[PDB]
């Protein structure tokens, strides 16, 4: 309801990237989500993410979950919970967050707009 930005865990992403924090279970709004190139694999999906302040689009979910997107149940404008993830950095110093477990509190369809006015996070 009122001030939805509120319904966020603001601060989440930059305590992920920066503080190193893996034990918040942040709130956090689907954005945009796409799928990576892939081979003779499992898909793979990328997510942009918002916590309300910063948007950021290091996510990728794991495979166990690809039934939610692939079911439409974790879509754009969709509000989840972050249950466990981990970070992978990569060799040029770039962070990756892996999505391992999550809930949708709200469906895309019951929010249907971005939330406040996030801006992307520099890392
Ligand atoms: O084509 C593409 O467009 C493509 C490609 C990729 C891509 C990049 C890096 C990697 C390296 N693989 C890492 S960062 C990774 C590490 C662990 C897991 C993992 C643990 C448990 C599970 C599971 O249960 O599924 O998964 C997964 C990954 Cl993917 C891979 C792809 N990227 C890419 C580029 C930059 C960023 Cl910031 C992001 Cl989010 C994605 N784009």
């Amino acid at each position: 309801g009122s001030h939805m930005v509120g319904q966020l865990s603001r601060g989440a992403i930059a305590a992920i990237m920066q503080k190193g924090d893996t034990n918040i279970k942040p709130i956090l709004q689907v954005i945009n989500i796409r799928p990576i190139t892939t081979g003779n694999s499992p898909p793979r999906y990328r997510l942009l993410m918002s916590d309300g302040l910063n948007t950021l689009s290091s996510f990728m979910l794991a495979t166990q979950l690809n039934p939610l997107v692939e079911e439409e149940q974790l879509s754009s404008n969709c509000v989840c919970q972050i249950h466990r993830f981990i970070v992978n950095t990569l060799k040029d110093g770039r962070r990756v967050v892996i999505l391992m477990e999550l809930e949708v509190l709200k469906s895309a369809e019951a929010v249907g707009v971005k939330i406040g006015n996030p801006v992307p996070y520099n890392e």
